[PDB]
DNA sequence: CCGACGTCGCATCAGC
DNA sequence: GCTGATGCGA
DNA sequence: GTCGG
Protein backbone atom coordinates (compact mmCIF):
# COMPACT_ATOMS: atom_id res chain seq x y z
CA UNK A 1 0.00 0.00 0.00
CA UNK A 2 3.02 2.29 -0.30
CA UNK A 3 1.53 4.61 -2.85
CA UNK A 4 -1.49 5.33 -0.65
CA UNK A 5 0.62 5.99 2.49
CA UNK A 6 3.06 8.26 0.60
CA UNK A 7 -0.02 10.18 -0.60
CA UNK A 8 -1.47 10.49 2.90
CA UNK A 9 1.91 11.47 4.52
CA UNK A 10 2.38 14.12 1.84
CA UNK A 11 -1.15 15.49 2.59
CA UNK A 12 -0.38 15.46 6.28
CA UNK A 13 2.70 17.54 5.74
CA UNK A 14 0.79 20.17 3.78
CA UNK A 15 -1.86 20.33 6.43
CA UNK A 16 0.75 20.97 9.10
CA UNK A 17 3.23 23.05 7.23
CA UNK A 18 1.21 25.22 4.82
CA UNK A 19 -2.40 25.02 6.09
CA UNK A 20 -1.48 25.03 9.82
CA UNK A 21 -4.16 22.50 10.62
CA UNK A 22 -2.40 20.25 13.06
CA UNK A 23 -5.46 18.08 13.57
CA UNK A 24 -5.72 17.23 9.88
CA UNK A 25 -1.99 16.55 9.93
CA UNK A 26 -2.57 14.00 12.74
CA UNK A 27 -5.67 12.45 11.12
CA UNK A 28 -3.74 11.77 7.86
CA UNK A 29 -0.81 10.32 9.89
CA UNK A 30 -3.22 8.22 11.93
CA UNK A 31 -4.71 6.80 8.71
CA UNK A 32 -1.32 6.34 6.98
CA UNK A 33 -0.21 4.27 10.04
CA UNK A 34 -3.33 2.05 10.19
CA UNK A 35 -3.16 1.56 6.37
CA UNK A 36 0.60 0.68 6.66
CA UNK A 37 -0.07 -2.20 9.06
CA UNK A 38 -2.98 -3.66 7.09
CA UNK A 39 -1.88 -6.97 5.53
CA UNK A 40 -3.79 -6.68 2.21
CA UNK A 41 -3.50 -4.61 -0.93
CA UNK A 42 -6.35 -2.06 -0.86
CA UNK A 43 -8.70 -2.41 -3.85
CA UNK A 44 -11.30 0.26 -2.84
CA UNK A 45 -11.79 3.29 -0.61
CA UNK A 46 -14.62 1.51 1.14
CA UNK A 47 -12.26 -1.31 2.06
CA UNK A 48 -9.91 1.27 3.56
CA UNK A 49 -12.93 2.85 5.25
CA UNK A 50 -13.34 -0.19 7.49
CA UNK A 51 -10.18 0.82 9.27
CA UNK A 52 -10.26 3.20 12.21
CA UNK A 53 -8.80 6.55 11.20
CA UNK A 54 -10.01 6.23 7.59
CA UNK A 55 -13.17 8.25 6.92
CA UNK A 56 -15.18 9.33 3.99
CA UNK A 57 -12.77 11.98 2.60
CA UNK A 58 -9.73 9.66 2.64
CA UNK A 59 -11.84 6.89 1.12
CA UNK A 60 -12.64 9.28 -1.79
CA UNK A 61 -8.96 10.07 -2.28
CA UNK A 62 -8.03 6.43 -2.19
CA UNK A 63 -10.49 5.77 -5.01
CA UNK A 64 -9.15 8.69 -7.01
CA UNK A 65 -5.63 7.36 -6.50
CA UNK A 66 -6.57 3.74 -7.46
CA UNK A 67 -8.45 4.86 -10.64
CA UNK A 68 -5.76 7.41 -11.68
CA UNK A 69 -2.44 6.83 -9.84
CA UNK A 70 -2.57 10.40 -8.38
CA UNK A 71 -4.63 13.13 -6.71
CA UNK A 72 -5.42 16.38 -8.55
CA UNK A 73 -5.04 18.43 -5.32
CA UNK A 74 -1.58 17.04 -4.58
CA UNK A 75 -0.33 17.49 -8.19
CA UNK A 76 -1.51 21.09 -8.02
CA UNK A 77 -0.04 21.86 -4.63
CA UNK A 78 3.39 20.48 -5.71
CA UNK A 79 3.43 22.74 -8.75
CA UNK A 80 2.62 25.70 -6.45
CA UNK A 81 5.70 27.75 -5.67
CA UNK A 82 4.50 29.35 -2.40
CA UNK A 83 3.15 26.17 -0.85
CA UNK A 84 5.99 23.88 -1.82
CA UNK A 85 8.64 26.40 -0.67
CA UNK A 86 6.85 26.73 2.72
CA UNK A 87 6.80 22.95 2.98
CA UNK A 88 10.45 22.59 2.15
CA UNK A 89 11.79 25.32 4.51
CA UNK A 90 10.17 23.53 7.50
CA UNK A 91 12.82 20.84 6.93
CA UNK A 92 15.22 23.24 8.62
CA UNK A 93 15.26 22.50 12.34
CA UNK A 94 14.09 25.66 14.06
CA UNK A 95 11.91 26.67 11.06
CA UNK A 96 8.32 25.67 11.71
CA UNK A 97 5.13 26.40 9.72
CA UNK A 98 5.05 29.94 11.09
CA UNK A 99 8.61 30.96 10.26
CA UNK A 100 8.50 29.32 6.88
CA UNK A 101 5.40 31.38 5.91
CA UNK A 102 7.18 34.58 6.98
CA UNK A 103 10.32 33.76 5.01
CA UNK A 104 8.33 32.85 1.91
CA UNK A 105 6.18 36.03 2.08
CA UNK A 106 9.30 38.17 1.94
CA UNK A 107 10.88 36.31 -0.99
CA UNK A 108 12.96 33.77 1.05
CA UNK A 109 12.25 30.31 -0.41
CA UNK A 110 15.41 28.16 -0.69
CA UNK A 111 18.42 27.30 1.49
CA UNK A 112 20.31 29.73 -0.75
CA UNK A 113 17.98 32.55 0.34
CA UNK A 114 18.51 31.51 3.96
CA UNK A 115 22.29 31.48 3.61
CA UNK A 116 21.93 35.11 2.28
CA UNK A 117 19.74 36.29 5.18
CA UNK A 118 21.36 35.24 8.42
CA UNK A 119 20.27 38.48 10.12
CA UNK A 120 16.66 37.21 9.84
CA UNK A 121 17.37 33.81 11.49
CA UNK A 122 17.32 33.03 15.21
CA UNK A 123 20.17 30.96 16.72
CA UNK A 124 18.40 27.58 16.48
CA UNK A 125 17.69 28.30 12.79
CA UNK A 126 21.28 29.19 11.94
CA UNK A 127 22.45 25.86 13.37
CA UNK A 128 19.63 24.01 11.49
CA UNK A 129 20.73 25.77 8.28
CA UNK A 130 24.45 25.11 8.89
CA UNK A 131 23.88 21.41 9.46
CA UNK A 132 21.09 20.86 6.98
CA UNK A 133 22.47 17.82 5.23
CA UNK A 134 24.04 16.31 8.39
CA UNK A 135 20.82 16.45 10.45
CA UNK A 136 19.15 14.33 7.78
CA UNK A 137 21.81 11.62 7.69
CA UNK A 138 21.31 8.60 9.87
CA UNK A 139 23.71 7.35 12.53
CA UNK A 140 24.98 3.81 12.43
CA UNK A 141 25.01 2.03 15.76
CA UNK A 142 28.84 1.73 15.60
CA UNK A 143 29.04 5.48 15.87
CA UNK A 144 26.33 5.56 18.56
CA UNK A 145 28.52 3.17 20.57
CA UNK A 146 31.47 5.55 20.07
CA UNK A 147 29.39 8.57 21.00
CA UNK A 148 28.19 6.71 24.08
CA UNK A 149 31.69 5.60 25.20
CA UNK A 150 32.59 9.31 25.18
CA UNK A 151 29.41 10.49 26.91
CA UNK A 152 29.77 7.99 29.82
CA UNK A 153 33.44 8.61 30.15
CA UNK A 154 33.25 12.41 30.41
CA UNK A 155 30.18 12.27 32.63
CA UNK A 156 31.90 9.89 35.13
CA UNK A 157 34.95 12.17 34.98
CA UNK A 158 33.10 15.35 36.14
CA UNK A 159 31.51 13.46 39.04
CA UNK A 160 31.62 9.65 39.59
CA UNK A 161 28.06 9.65 41.05
CA UNK A 162 26.28 10.82 37.89
CA UNK A 163 24.36 8.14 36.07
CA UNK A 164 24.09 8.61 32.34
CA UNK A 165 21.88 6.30 30.31
CA UNK A 166 21.57 6.51 26.51
CA UNK A 167 17.90 6.10 25.63
CA UNK A 168 15.88 6.50 22.43
CA UNK A 169 16.28 4.16 19.45
CA UNK A 170 19.72 3.27 20.63
CA UNK A 171 18.43 1.59 23.83
CA UNK A 172 15.81 -0.23 21.78
CA UNK A 173 18.80 -1.76 19.98
CA UNK A 174 18.24 -0.10 16.62
CA UNK A 175 20.89 -0.73 13.94
CA UNK A 176 20.85 3.00 13.21
CA UNK A 177 19.47 6.13 14.94
CA UNK A 178 18.41 9.62 13.94
CA UNK A 179 20.09 11.10 16.98
CA UNK A 180 21.37 10.62 20.56
CA UNK A 181 19.14 10.93 23.58
CA UNK A 182 20.79 10.95 26.97
CA UNK A 183 19.34 10.86 30.47
CA UNK A 184 21.13 12.06 33.53
CA UNK A 185 20.74 11.78 37.27
CA UNK A 186 22.67 12.57 40.42
CA UNK A 187 22.02 11.82 44.13
CA UNK A 188 21.51 15.52 44.91
CA UNK A 189 18.63 16.16 42.39
CA UNK A 190 15.32 14.52 43.27
CA UNK A 191 11.81 16.01 43.36
CA UNK A 192 12.18 17.17 47.03
CA UNK A 193 15.35 19.21 46.24
CA UNK A 194 24.79 23.56 37.86
CA UNK A 195 24.43 19.76 37.40
CA UNK A 196 23.57 19.85 33.68
CA UNK A 197 25.78 22.81 32.81
CA UNK A 198 28.92 21.03 34.22
CA UNK A 199 28.32 17.97 32.04
CA UNK A 200 27.62 20.04 28.91
CA UNK A 201 30.78 22.07 29.64
CA UNK A 202 33.01 19.01 29.91
CA UNK A 203 31.61 17.59 26.62
CA UNK A 204 32.43 21.02 25.09
CA UNK A 205 35.92 20.89 26.61
CA UNK A 206 36.81 17.64 24.73
CA UNK A 207 35.17 18.93 21.49
CA UNK A 208 32.32 16.44 21.44
CA UNK A 209 29.58 19.10 21.75
CA UNK A 210 30.05 21.67 18.95
CA UNK A 211 26.87 23.88 19.15
CA UNK A 212 23.91 24.67 21.33
CA UNK A 213 20.27 24.97 20.16
CA UNK A 214 18.87 25.37 23.62
CA UNK A 215 19.90 24.85 27.23
CA UNK A 216 18.15 25.18 30.58
CA UNK A 217 18.49 23.60 34.01
CA UNK A 218 17.01 20.29 32.90
CA UNK A 219 17.08 20.03 29.07
CA UNK A 220 19.96 20.60 26.74
CA UNK A 221 19.58 20.32 22.97
CA UNK A 222 22.62 20.61 20.76
CA UNK A 223 25.07 19.15 18.29
CA UNK A 224 27.98 16.81 18.69
CA UNK A 225 30.65 15.21 16.50
CA UNK A 226 33.02 12.27 17.04
CA UNK A 227 36.72 13.14 16.70
CA UNK A 228 38.35 12.57 13.30
CA UNK A 229 37.19 12.41 6.26
CA UNK A 230 35.64 14.12 9.34
CA UNK A 231 32.35 12.64 10.79
CA UNK A 232 28.94 14.20 10.22
CA UNK A 233 27.57 16.57 12.91
CA UNK A 234 24.78 14.97 14.97
CA UNK A 235 21.86 15.96 17.14
CA UNK A 236 22.11 15.24 20.83
CA UNK A 237 19.77 15.92 23.73
CA UNK A 238 20.72 15.58 27.34
CA UNK A 239 18.10 15.71 30.12
CA UNK A 240 18.64 15.93 33.85
CA UNK A 241 16.00 13.89 35.60
CA UNK A 242 15.18 13.52 39.34
CA UNK A 243 16.87 10.32 40.66
CA UNK A 244 13.70 9.12 42.33
CA UNK A 245 11.67 9.56 39.02
CA UNK A 246 14.38 7.85 37.07
CA UNK A 247 12.69 4.75 35.77
CA UNK A 248 9.63 6.67 34.48
CA UNK A 249 12.15 8.89 32.64
CA UNK A 250 13.86 5.98 30.92
CA UNK A 251 10.59 4.31 29.88
CA UNK A 252 9.31 7.57 28.33
CA UNK A 253 12.51 8.55 26.63
CA UNK A 254 13.14 5.04 25.49
CA UNK A 255 9.89 4.95 23.57
CA UNK A 256 9.08 4.56 20.87
CA UNK A 257 6.62 7.45 20.69
CA UNK A 258 4.12 4.93 19.28
CA UNK A 259 4.84 2.44 22.15
CA UNK A 260 4.39 5.20 24.74
CA UNK A 261 1.02 6.20 23.11
CA UNK A 262 0.02 2.56 23.40
CA UNK A 263 1.15 2.22 26.99
CA UNK A 264 -0.60 5.46 27.94
CA UNK A 265 -3.98 4.32 26.47
CA UNK A 266 -3.68 0.93 28.14
CA UNK A 267 -2.92 2.82 31.39
CA UNK A 268 -6.30 4.53 30.85
CA UNK A 269 -8.17 1.15 30.51
CA UNK A 270 -6.65 -0.11 33.81
CA UNK A 271 -7.21 3.24 35.63
CA UNK A 272 -3.71 4.78 35.71
CA UNK A 273 -1.93 7.67 33.99
CA UNK A 274 1.74 7.86 33.00
CA UNK A 275 4.00 10.76 32.09
CA UNK A 276 7.80 11.04 32.12
CA UNK A 277 7.82 11.67 35.84
CA UNK A 278 5.20 9.44 37.40
CA UNK A 279 2.60 6.79 37.26
CA UNK A 280 -0.50 7.94 39.17
CA UNK A 281 -3.80 6.10 39.93
CA UNK A 282 -7.08 7.49 38.53
CA UNK A 283 -12.99 8.30 38.72
CA UNK A 284 -10.66 10.57 36.67
CA UNK A 285 -9.25 11.10 40.14
CA UNK A 286 -5.47 11.18 39.46
CA UNK A 287 -3.92 10.92 42.95
CA UNK A 288 -0.31 10.63 44.15
CA UNK A 289 2.75 9.15 42.34
CA UNK A 290 3.34 5.46 43.00
CA UNK A 291 6.59 3.88 44.16
CA UNK A 292 8.79 2.78 41.27
CA UNK A 293 12.10 0.92 41.47
CA UNK A 294 12.19 -0.68 38.03
CA UNK A 295 10.75 -0.24 34.56
CA UNK A 296 8.89 -3.51 35.29
CA UNK A 297 6.96 -2.01 38.23
CA UNK A 298 5.40 0.32 35.71
CA UNK A 299 4.26 -2.73 33.69
CA UNK A 300 3.22 -4.59 36.85
CA UNK A 301 0.88 -1.65 37.69
CA UNK A 302 -1.10 -1.51 34.40
CA UNK A 303 -0.92 -5.31 34.09
CA UNK A 304 1.15 -5.63 30.96
CA UNK A 305 3.64 -8.27 29.94
CA UNK A 306 6.92 -6.50 30.65
CA UNK A 307 8.63 -5.58 27.41
CA UNK A 308 12.27 -5.39 26.46
CA UNK A 309 13.33 -2.03 24.94
CA UNK A 310 14.16 -4.39 22.07
CA UNK A 311 10.33 -4.80 21.57
CA UNK A 312 8.99 -1.25 22.12
CA UNK A 313 8.71 -0.31 18.42
CA UNK A 314 4.81 -0.37 18.46
C1' DC B 1 -24.09 18.75 15.42
C1' DC B 2 -20.02 19.92 17.19
C1' DG B 3 -15.94 19.36 20.60
C1' DA B 4 -11.51 16.56 21.21
C1' DC B 5 -7.60 15.47 19.07
C1' DG B 6 -0.67 14.32 25.08
C1' DT B 7 2.27 17.00 27.31
C1' DC B 8 6.61 19.16 28.10
C1' DG B 9 11.06 22.56 28.44
C1' DC B 10 13.13 26.40 26.26
C1' DA B 11 13.43 30.64 23.24
C1' DT B 12 11.21 34.28 21.60
C1' DC B 13 7.38 37.46 20.93
C1' DA B 14 3.37 40.60 22.48
C1' DG B 15 1.85 43.51 25.73
C1' DC B 16 1.58 45.99 30.00
C1' DG C 1 11.66 45.48 33.46
C1' DC C 2 8.05 42.03 34.19
C1' DT C 3 4.15 38.14 32.97
C1' DG C 4 1.72 35.33 29.80
C1' DA C 5 1.13 33.48 25.06
C1' DT C 6 3.03 31.19 21.24
C1' DG C 7 6.51 28.56 18.22
C1' DC C 8 9.24 24.79 18.05
C1' DG C 9 10.88 20.00 18.42
C1' DA C 10 10.25 16.15 20.46
C1' DG D 1 -10.23 14.70 8.93
C1' DT D 2 -12.19 11.24 11.92
C1' DC D 3 -14.54 9.97 15.76
C1' DG D 4 -18.14 9.71 19.10
C1' DG D 5 -20.86 12.20 22.97
N1 LIG E 1 5.58 13.41 24.08
C1 LIG E 1 6.30 13.12 22.99
N2 LIG E 1 7.38 12.29 23.12
C2 LIG E 1 8.16 11.94 22.05
C3 LIG E 1 7.83 12.49 20.73
N3 LIG E 1 8.73 12.01 19.86
C4 LIG E 1 9.58 11.20 20.54
N4 LIG E 1 9.23 11.16 21.85
C5 LIG E 1 9.90 10.39 22.93
C6 LIG E 1 9.89 8.93 22.55
C7 LIG E 1 11.28 8.63 22.10
O1 LIG E 1 11.60 7.29 22.47
C8 LIG E 1 12.13 9.70 22.77
C9 LIG E 1 13.29 10.20 21.90
O2 LIG E 1 12.84 11.10 20.89
P1 LIG E 1 13.40 10.89 19.40
O3 LIG E 1 14.90 11.00 19.47
O4 LIG E 1 12.83 11.95 18.32
N5 LIG E 1 12.86 9.34 18.86
P2 LIG E 1 13.81 7.92 18.93
O5 LIG E 1 15.05 8.02 19.83
O6 LIG E 1 12.88 6.83 19.63
O7 LIG E 1 14.13 7.56 17.42
P3 LIG E 1 15.26 8.31 16.55
O8 LIG E 1 16.00 9.26 17.47
O9 LIG E 1 15.99 7.10 16.03
O10 LIG E 1 14.58 9.19 15.50
O11 LIG E 1 11.25 10.79 23.07
C10 LIG E 1 6.66 13.40 20.68
O12 LIG E 1 6.37 13.89 19.60
N6 LIG E 1 5.95 13.67 21.81
MG1 LIG F 1 16.58 9.58 19.50
NA1 LIG G 1 -13.29 4.14 9.17
NA1 LIG H 1 11.65 22.62 11.04
NA1 LIG I 1 15.88 13.08 20.00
Amino acid sequence: NGGITDMLTELANFEKNVSQAIHKYNAYRKAASVIAKYPHKIKSGAEAKKLPGVGTKIAEKIDEFLATGKLRKLEKIRQDDTSSSINFLTRVSGIGPSAARKFVDEGIKTLEDLRKNEDKLNHHQRIGLKYFGDFEKRIPREEMLQMQDIVLNEVKKVDSEYIATVCGSFRRGAESSGDMDVLLTHPSFTSESKLLHQVVEQLQKVHFITDTLSKGETKFMGVCQLPSKEYPHRRIDIRLIPKDQYYCGVLYFTGSDIFNKNMRAHALEKGFTINEYTIRPLTGVAGEPLPVDSEKDIFDYIQWKYREPKDRSE
